[PDB]
């Protein structure tokens, strides 16, 4: 109730985690242009067409590495660095990220998108669309919308 709330409080804590993630993974690779090399391997690794870009149950976010992770590089480091396809989600997490601020401390957020290598264009809404900034109940209403069996989100985060 009353605004996103987590967009100011929870965000400050989330930033630390992800900014440490991109730092850690980078320190192990040393740029590699943009973790290049993993692409060719991982792409054909899973069915040649990585179905992991989406979960069929309700739990996959491409970003973290706390559970079932799949490593992959993006197009160009500056635009997008890396993506890790982690299966894991919850209805609360859907609202949590939409009540966060995924814009200043994110590279992009896309719900029901598949193809982390080259994410779709970013607007400001969710579901079969990606957005540049995530915030306010408006996003929350759009992110958690018909998303049950189709509840999966690839998202690059800084």
């Amino acid at each position: 109730m009353e605004q996103s709330a987590s967009d100011s409080n929870k965000s400050q804590n989330a930033i630390s985690e992800v900014m440490s993630a991109t730092s850690a993974i980078n320190g192990l690779y040393i740029g590699q242009t943009s973790y290049s090399g993993l692409d060719s391997t991982i792409l054909l690794n899973t069915s040649a067409i990585p179905d992991n870009y989406k979960d069929t149950t309700n739990k996959k976010i491409t970003n973290p590495f706390g559970g079932e992770l799949n490593v992959g590089p993006a197009n160009n480091n500056t635009a997008f660095g890396y993506y890790l396809t982690l299966t894991r989600l919850d209805k609360a997490a859907c609202v949590s990220l939409a009540t966060l601020n995924l814009g200043t401390s994110a590279k992009g957020y896309g719900v029901n998108i598949s193809g982390e290598n080259n994410i779709t264009s970013f607007g400001n809404s969710a579901d079969q669309a990606a957005k540049s900034t995530a915030i306010t109940p408006a996003e929350a209403a759009t992110a958690c919308k018909n998303t049950d069996s189709t509840n999966k989100v690839t998202y690059f985060m800084k």
